[PDB]
Formats: C-alpha cells, structure tokens, sequence
C-alpha cells in the first residue's frame, strides 16, 4: 500500500540533484514516478529538498488552498523545485513535457497524525 503522505513523496521529492539538470529532467522523471502510466499528468512539481525541510512546512504559514480548502501551510522560505508541464508536442504514450526551474516558498496540504504534507498545491 501507498499512503497519500507515501505518494506525495513518489510524486513530488527529489533530493537526489539541486536543480534540475536538463531540459530534458522532467521528461525523465514523469516516466520514472510513474505519472505517466495511464495518461499523461498535465502539470506536475518536483522539490529538491530535504523531506524533513518539506514536512515542516506544516507547521509554518497556514494559507488557503487553490480550491478554497484550509488546511494548506506555505513555507517561510523559498525552496529549489522544478515545474514539469505538457507542450504541445505531448500526446499519450508520447507524454513530453518543458522543464522550468524556479525557487519559490511552497504551498502543500496538510493531514493526518502524524500531521504531514499530503498534496503538492501552489508555489508563490
């Protein structure tokens, strides 16, 4: 079984690299997680972090998620992530994706006891 705090690792921690490497990182990495297997996932954040860097956050800044939901934390500092979204050229089993790196505070929802990051939702 893979628990949704077991799962937001999968999806979304890399402490393997500082940044990512290539223009071709998140083309590698979505096939690698296995967000590419039934379709190909839109959009999609990888942290280049420490996860217990990450799972502090749910103890920082509480702010609102996207979908109105209040049980988001926004960290106090900015954090090394890359953003992997679809171009044009992606077309399942095809899936292609641009590689953008960015250092920015993260937003995650948090759950559970112990009370960790579950969901991936904003960087600001």
């Amino acid at each position: 079984k893979e628990t949704a705090a077991a799962k937001f690792e999968r999806q979304h921690m890399d402490s393997s690299t500082s940044a990512a490497s290539s223009s071709n990182y998140c083309n590698q990495m979505m096939k690698s997680r296995n967000l590419t297997k039934d379709r190909c996932k839109p959009v999609n954040t990888f942290v280049h972090e420490s996860l217990a860097d990450v799972q502090a956050v749910c103890s920082q800044k509480n702010v609102a998620c996207k979908n109105g939901q209040t049980n988001c934390y926004q960290s106090y500092s900015t954090m090394s992530i890359t953003d992997c979204r679809e171009t044009g050229s992606s077309k399942y089993p095809n899936c292609a994706y641009k590689t953008t790196q960015a250092n920015k505070h993260i937003i995650v929802a948090c759950e559970g006891n112990p009370y960790v990051p579950v969901h991936f939702d904003a960087s600001v």
